[PDB]
């Protein structure tokens, strides 16, 4: 299975800096506009520079790009290209919500069971791609799913996303920091990932999003977190959830990793809910509340732009 994906490198030309959105360990990522010269159009992109050029740090982030550029699924992150100046620069699609966790957090009394259950069917859908393309995740999270509109989230950062060939069904790690409270059993004790630690960590992120953003296990620190699970705790059920959703939750959560639920079945079950959304979750005011949408918005003659329908 020859992977011909195509890599665009673009100038620095071809695209406007507008602001800064986040700076940190990664370097510091900016909201901005891509011009291709000649097409007319611009796309609105988020622009990863990473600065003293380490060659790790280089190392990385062209694997990121060589795993973002080999997927295309309307539910998981669009990587338009990178910039081979000085320091490297990556080009993706711009995501104007910004992450879910934060979205929850901060909209939670205007969320509704619809667009709660909508997201669960769309990350469901972007994991089974994910499985589709024998791609391990390897750290799902609520953090880790951008908003595009309300309506719409895709899956991101792929800094541990690990490729599988044909006949392999683990991955083994080694020394690398993990986040451990979204993790499966068998990845905490024995560094295995596959899909259905995938499925484990999709629990946890459902479990995040219908506790509007709360972390789990709060209040314990990483060490117990494991023989935790080997006991049979697992995290509670949240408020607003029947025991419908609980339940696909506990499942997700299972010791025998076999006995979880597969990605399309998840995408089964959760669309059955949300076609009636409140017989499995229960909001108080949940029956009208309103989320935003575009209004042909931001700084400056935005005429000509787009983005998931350049192609
Ligand atoms: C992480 C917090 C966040 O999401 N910031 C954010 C991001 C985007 N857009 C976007 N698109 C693609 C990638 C990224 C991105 C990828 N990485 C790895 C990042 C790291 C840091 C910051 C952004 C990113 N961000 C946005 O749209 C204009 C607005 C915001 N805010 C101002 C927040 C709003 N505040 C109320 C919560």
């Amino acid at each position: 299975a020859p992977n011909q994906a195509l890599l665009r490198i673009l100038k620095e030309t071809e695209f406007k800096k507008i602001k800064v959105l986040g700076s940190g360990a990664f370097g510091t990522v900016y909201k901005g506009l891509w011009i291709p010269e000649g097409e007319k159009v611009k796309i609105p992109v988020a622009i990863k520079e990473l600065r003293a050029t380490s060659p790790k740090a280089n190392k990385e982030i062209l694997d990121e790009a060589y795993v973002m550029a080999s997927v295309d699924n309307p539910h998981v992150c669009r990587l338009l290209g990178i910039c081979l100046t000085s320091t490297v620069q990556l080009i993706t699609q711009l995501m104007p919500f910004g992450c879910l966790l934060d979205y929850v957090r901060e909209h939670k009394d205007n969320i509704g069971s619809q667009y709660l259950l909508n997201w669960c069917v769309q990350i469901a859908k972007g994991m089974n791609y994910l499985e589709d393309r024998r791609l391990v995740h390897r750290d799902l999270a609520a953090r880790n799913v951008l908003v595009k509109t309300p309506q719409h989230v895709k899956i991101t950062d792929f800094g541990l996303a690990k490729l599988l060939g044909a006949e392999e069904k683990e991955y083994h790690a080694e020394g690398g920091k993990v986040p451990i409270k979204w993790m499966a059993l068998e990845s905490i004790l024995h560094r295995i990932y596959t899909h259905q630690s995938d499925v484990w960590s999709y629990g946890v992120t459902v479990w995040e999003l219908m506790t509007f953003g709360s972390k789990p296990y709060d209040g314990i620190p990483a060490s117990e977190i494991s023989s935790i699970l080997e006991k049979g705790e697992r995290l509670p059920q949240p408020p607003i959830c029947t025991i419908d959703v609980y339940m696909i939750m506990v499942k997700c959560w299972m010791i025998d990793a076999d006995s979880r639920p597969k990605f399309r079945e998840l995408i089964i079950e959760f669309s059955k809910m949300a076609r009636d959304p409140q017989r499995y979750l229960v909001i108080q005011g949940d029956e009208r509340m309103h989320l935003p949408s575009p209004t042909d918005s931001n700084f400056y003659r935005a005429l000509m732009d787009e983005e998931d329908m350049d192609d």
